């Protein structure tokens, strides 16, 4: 139900500026189509004047450029940068608040500027919510260089608790995507959910090659998962 | 230094260098003339069957003008031996790499490899400390760099050191893998150096650092009297 869909990611979005984000505060803005309705409420509440002060640092490109286009206030990622909130989406959150994400292949800056933030709020339909463990709906991305990435990925496949995934490196129209950072991404899958799960983030951000990948742990301060009845569902670490 | 780095560039080639070899290239004016020798052996018949993978694009660059055959590192190729310099080496032939700015791939290209000899001059040889002596490199994001550097001053044994971004030509360089570089500089040996190296590569934002540890098995080293010193780990 496509525009139910898009009704229940501007609720969450709305809820989380509403609720969240104040004036001369700086705010990490993350990637995709519900983030989309952040960028859309931010920028009307900073016409209208019910928020001043603000500036944002942008997780992509895409976002950057949608932001710019609305007239929202942009900055960067500097030493005296500190973000008082994030928010972004997911495309997987289990009850400890542990995320998969980067299909919209954004992963890596995403991590940053969130790590970056005193706060992460992360907005999701209630299809985000995954309480029968992680990453079994989709891919599970990793970014890694373009240069020997196909001796990357037989590197990954050692780790323990990925030596039984399929995967596929990330295209987009029959050509390898590239991200900003001008990586590549292979999207690893699993059938069953992912074992000894920080075990297996440090196994993957050690390997030589690897840029970052979309496991998020212990970086969830907040989460919004709007649900199909009307409700929204405030979790907390 | 020049005849000293070409005389450890032949003996390397020479006596490590066999035909149906799969050869990692390295990068910098010592391994130039690693290249030179390779070209010299193909063409004369006394080398073939060998095949290249170069760890940068100034590498590819010149051995793709010289007609050494170059292949890319795919899924399960194993090169038969890496040949590069360092910047330092001491003796646990642990390295400090990257003053070129190709410290990413010279690390995977080298990993993938059976063997790694590192060639270089007297100067190179650290028997005091690995760290001192110029630049420690860090490639990085250049989203968000500044905050990078942040993020490495908290770990416990760079939290000192003075740094400086990486420039060339007035410019901050952009490396092959269009990063950034920041180097770090100490005037102690590096501290507790395994964990030095897994807390920079644990970090958000860094694709990869020049300290190698425990994957040199070779090391030519050239001497001002003309022999050279050859170091071997067997370990």
């Amino acid at each position: 139900h496509h525009h139910h869909m898009d009704s229940l990611k501007k609720i969450v979005a709305y809820k989380a500026v509403d609720e969240y984000v104040q004036s001369n505060m700086t705010i990490g803005l993350g990637t995709g189509s519900t983030v989309f309705y952040v960028l859309e409420r931010i920028d009307n509440l900073l016409k209208s004047g019910k928020l001043k002060d603000v500036v944002c640092i942008p997780t992509s490109i895409d976002t950057e450029l949608k932001a710019r286009k609305l007239g929202i206030p942009l900055t960067t990622l500097e030493k005296h940068s500190n973000i008082d909130i994030t928010i972004d989406g997911t495309d997987e959150i289990d009850l400890n608040l542990n995320l998969i994400k980067g299909r919209g292949g954004a992963l890596v800056r995403e991590k940053l500027v969130a790590s970056s933030s005193s706060l992460l709020i992360i907005i999701g339909d209630e299809s985000k919510l995954c309480t029968n463990g992680l990453g079994m709906t989709g891919a599970v991305p990793i970014e890694i260089l373009t240069f020997g990435y196909e001796k990357i990925i037989e590197n990954l496949l050692k780790i323990y608790t990925l030596k039984g995934c399929t995967y596929k490196i990330r295209k987009r129209n029959g050509e390898i995507f590239i991200t900003d950072n001008k990586n590549y991404i292979v999207d690893f899958f699993f059938t069953e959910p992912i074992q000894d799960l920080l075990e297996t983030c440090t196994r993957i951000k050690m390997t030589t090659g690897v840029v970052d990948h979309g496991i998020f742990v212990n970086m969830t301060n907040v989460a919004l998962i709007s649900k199909h009845d009307g409700t929204v569902l405030t979790l907390n670490k």
